[PDB]
């Protein structure tokens, strides 16, 4: 299930990846959804100062750990552009975060990586290889061209 | 694969993880070293305070990327009383570190969590399918009761 409001939240993510890519950091942005529908923290990929495990999904993880209480993680929603990678889908398990939903799956990224010869050096494991209980929805299909476009010029 | 000084250097992590038991953390330490043979970074495991991200490998991850170039950094070797979780494992990849050595690995501490129905909500998944690239070596049978005892001691039922 990806509604209209989720779907609202991806693009959401989808401007803070590009407000990431125009700042010099690399195209991931992630927002954290109360279960009331409050958005409570926003953030985007801040890995260009040299940090490379500075990424978004990691940064909630983190925040939701300090200022929630477990009952709230588990009930909170974490909307990402693309994908948590091993080390931030492993830090959601860890803190015990609830849904996660994404703009662009990691092999599809991948994929796209593979084409221009920039692949990483963790592998692109699926959420739920790394974490099997959490509750995963994506890609959003209609997303795939303009996250496409932003890797492209990252990375292209 | 594992040498003397290398098991040195486990044992001081084993000496980690039972200070971070007596805290009342879980038992994980893991201390960074550099070519020349020097000790950069200690840590332990702190999730006690209620982050559950507080592993002393991501720690060591990010004291890396701080400090050292990306030269140093490959040359630089990162001993562990545990196997490092997908957290911690993707995060050592992420800032290109070197060779892991570990103690006990995370198949071996699975199998005990589930003889005390204590398993992990993160998969026992082996370094190198987190981190292709990484020179692992470990476990060492010489610590394997050792830390099967201190894992009892915060997991046994
Ligand atoms: O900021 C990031 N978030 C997920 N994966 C990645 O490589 N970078
Ligand atoms: O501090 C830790 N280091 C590795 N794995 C784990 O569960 N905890
Ligand atoms: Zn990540
Ligand atoms: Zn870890």
């Amino acid at each position: 299930a990806i509604s209209d409001a989720d779907l609202k939240y991806l693009r959401r993510c989808v401007d803070l990846a590009r407000e990431a890519l125009d700042d010099g950091d690399e195209p991931f942005g992630s927002v954290l959804v109360d279960h009331t529908g409050t958005t409570l923290f926003e953030d985007r990929n801040r890995v260009k100062d040299g940090d490379a495990t500075a990424h978004p999904e990691f940064a909630i993880a983190r925040w939701a750990a300090r200022h929630l209480t477990p009952d709230r993680r588990a009930r909170a929603t974490v909307y990402t552009s693309g994908e948590h990678c091993p080390m931030c889908a492993a830090a959601h398990a860890w803190v015990g975060l609830g849904r996660i939903v994404y703009a662009t799956s990691s092999a599809q990224l991948g994929g796209w990586l593979t084409e221009w010869g920039a692949q990483a050096p963790v592998a692109t494991l699926p959420i739920n290889t790394v974490a099997p209980g959490v509750v995963v929805d994506g890609p959003a299909e209609e997303l795939a061209e303009t996250m496409h476009n932003l890797y492209r010029a990252k990375f292209g």
